DNA sequence: GTGACCTGAGTCAGTGAGTACGCCA
DNA sequence: GGCGTACTCACTGACTCAGGTCAC
């Protein structure tokens, strides 16, 4: 957490610091991730303070050509502890690749919210369970968040108390504004919420309800792309696992197809697939990942705890 | 391959040469390549100083009319870094020419970063396997550069695990402005070396999330043109391949076209479309190349690297 | 044509002829075309000197009216260069005409470079079959010169060998001032030897990438007008077939119009819109030509060249 | 042979750029 | 297999002539 408040000590005007904090941006990394074009439109920042803040931000962080040795060493802060029920974290080697946009693009009845609760609990798994991690956020656009499931999966992982594992943000969207403000206040600049989980339950569901037809596609997807960029910037800020879900559409043209299309196809790092099949048990895929190979898995929910 | 300070050794004022060095010109070609307008825009340079700088620059480097057979004998050595797949480096004649800019685009899960990952390693190779006898300076904006592959690459090529990572230069470049900036830092830090492959993985991932909406589109494409022209400058200046990769959007008629419009369409020399095929096997196509004919590959993304 | 120092040997003092030799006036036709306002601003020459050199040049070069009947005699023996395709041949009424500016624009992968490459070899074919029997100059601005593709054309028509790469002269413009300066250097290489093609592989790519905004819009259109003026001077004093190449831009208001605006739109006698057709086969439609219809035709790019 | 004085009058336009964005049984 | 809508960007500079009137 290297925020705009620590930027004050660098010699930056306090008034401009607060007038940037009142905007979306909250950290030196945030402005260093935005052009001069985005800084030019903040009222009270006029074409000179923006540039000098750009130079100060560029000098403050080592945002230059490295050799990636340090990048592999930074891989150590990143843990994939998605245990689930069976064959998670073994065949699906990367369940939570912190710093990457995991995307459970799946189907109804195939346990996307259930696995989201599992993921939220596992991101709170202590150091003894293969690494201890924090928790910062949960978006509930479709209004399906039952912390009773959190308690049930807590008992699965050996957690007696689930109120400690109660996710720090039960925010909801109600519309396409993707909960603008929480990305801004919850920039996770405190001492907690480091290597946390940022769940967006049905991130682009509301983009389907509110935004409608071809007449609103451009605005819908540009809003979506700005939102996904905000997610990616949040992930780049320290390290956080951006785990989102998504629903399928039906290809009447002549069986799942992306919703959000190529914006979410390219934005998300490790995109994922879920299937029901036969019996109670359901199948997944390992689908997109620059590191993992295509494969399938095998899992089932229980009442006293859930896998995938 | 002649450092800019050598013009000072000719007799040009030391203050002028250093102020040009921090002006974005780090080779005797950098000053010669640009027009007088950019040199004039530099602080401390008048019209006369710029004119004498241009004359002394044109004195050294041959800006003349060499017959096409001279260029053909220059074309005997092209290096043509191999791809790793027998069919892929057969569709490409010998590979990809060094000294021209190549672009790879496709939908998700098409192995653009896979081709980059298994084609940058093939540059720090003896020419016996179509190597380049150079290094890499992979630049990557989305963080698709997952280090697990980055250190699981080297088991097939015949090289140790130490001298693959130690021969790449990775930064992030999480801005539209940071792309050209990183190009400048790369030029000034790699003039004193012998590189064979500069990779700009996602040239246009950052020209969507950043410059949102029309009206803001023209500045987006002007910045893209600036970046692409400086990119092309690194080809004549250092004789390297500068492979970039692209993305797609749904061309809603009311399904596959590259982003960047007609600015990335023209600057690129060779354009490769990667598409998911029947099963794990991929399909590559020659979209837009000056010498290469249109044909399809069938390369398969294997664990060691792109094979067939 | 006659070189600059022809009447000077018995006329003006050789010193001022060598003084104006730096100003890029390497033929007495060029001095004839010269405005007095553009000769007062060069060093050495006074009012009386400028007037006397202009009177001498006007004595050497015809300047007034001429009955269109005799100019029809000139136009009946001009040479039209074969394009390399049989169907493009009749479409362009004998192919690319000489002594005038021709401009083919289009999106990528439309074969604009490919037609120029085949034009560079068909520049040397005999008078009974090919275009002008002369050395082909290839001022190139994108680096997409492929001598290999030149050869494949040489196998056809039975002019194989590197004897076609010796005739072709290849420059490489690196900016706008230099692309303009290269026409001063190219000015003297055509008064001493026969050249029959003035391919500027992209007339406007560097204008697009050099002058950034709207503040530079008046400047760049002025400079481009000057460049097209010297192009027209070359075309109408050497009788070379200038073949410039234009890119495209996308209309956002409502769909691909060429870049350059009302300057190059008016100042490019013949315009072609090459468009991709189906498969490997592309289409060439006429856009703006004062003497041939606005139809559209067919062609394709093979491993041999741009033929059927 | 001696002996300086007095400011008026405005002008004349030019240059286009730049695509995005899936949907539904 | 019948489905549309979205707008903002700016800098440019060189220019000349004209005179004529007196007494102590
Ligand atoms: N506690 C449980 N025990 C066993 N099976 C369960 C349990 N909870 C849910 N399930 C099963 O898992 C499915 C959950 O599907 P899920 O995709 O999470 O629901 P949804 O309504 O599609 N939510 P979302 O996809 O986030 O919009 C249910 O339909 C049941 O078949
Ligand atoms: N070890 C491996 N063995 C086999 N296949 C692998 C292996 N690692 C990666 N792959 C495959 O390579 C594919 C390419 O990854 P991909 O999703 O294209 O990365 P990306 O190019 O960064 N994504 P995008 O930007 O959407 O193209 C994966 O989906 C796997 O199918
Ligand atoms: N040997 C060949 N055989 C057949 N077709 C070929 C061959 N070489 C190139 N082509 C075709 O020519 C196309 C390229 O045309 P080109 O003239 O390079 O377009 P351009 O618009 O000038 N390129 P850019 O630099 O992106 O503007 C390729 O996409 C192929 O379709
Ligand atoms: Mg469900
Ligand atoms: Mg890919
Ligand atoms: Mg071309």
């Amino acid at each position: 957490p290297q925020p705009i408040s620590r930027l004050e000590q660098c010699g930056i005007n306090a008034n401009d610091v607060k007038k940037l904090e009142e905007a979306g941006y909250h950290t030196v990394e945030a402005v260093a991730y935005a052009p001069k074009k985005e800084l030019i439109n903040i009222k009270g920042i006029s074409e000179a303070k923006a540039d000098k803040i750009l130079t100060e931000a560029a000098k403050l962080v080592p945002m230059g050509f490295t050799t990636a040795t340090e990048f592999h060493q930074r891989r150590s802060e990143i843990i994939q502890i998605t245990t689930g029920s069976k064959e998670l974290d073994k065949l699906l080697q990367g369940g939570i690749e912190t710093g990457s946009i995991t995307e459970m693009f799946g189907e109804f009845r195939t346990g996307k919210t259930q696995i989201c609760h599992t993921l939220a609990v596992t991101c709170q798994l202590p150091i003894d369970r293969g690494g201890g991690e924090g928790k910062a956020m949960y978006i509930d656009t479709e209004g399906t968040f039952r912390p009773e499931r959190l308690l049930a999966v807590a008992e699965r992982y050996g957690l007696s108390g689930s109120d400690v594992l109660d996710n720090v943000a039960y925010a909801r969207g109600f519309n396409t504004d993707h909960q603008t403000q929480l990305l801004y206040q919850a920039e996770d600049m405190m001492v907690e919420s480091r290597y946390a989980l940022l769940i967006v339950d049905s991130a682009t569901a509301l983009y389907r309800t509110d935004y409608s037809g071809r007449g609103e596609l451009s605005a819908r997807q540009m809003h979506l792309a700005r939102f996904l960029r905000m997610l990616l910037r949040l992930a780049d800020e320290f390290g956080v696992a951006v785990v989102i879900t998504n629903q399928v559409v039906a290809q009447v043209d002549g069986p799942k197809k992306p919703i959000g299309g190529n914006i979410i196809a390219h934005a998300s790092t490790t995109r994922l697939y879920l299937r029901k099949g036969r019996g109670e048990t359901r199948i997944c895929k390992i689908y997109d990942s620059p590191c993992l190979p295509e494969a399938e898995a095998m899992f089932a929910i229980n009442a006293d705890g859930v896998g995938d």
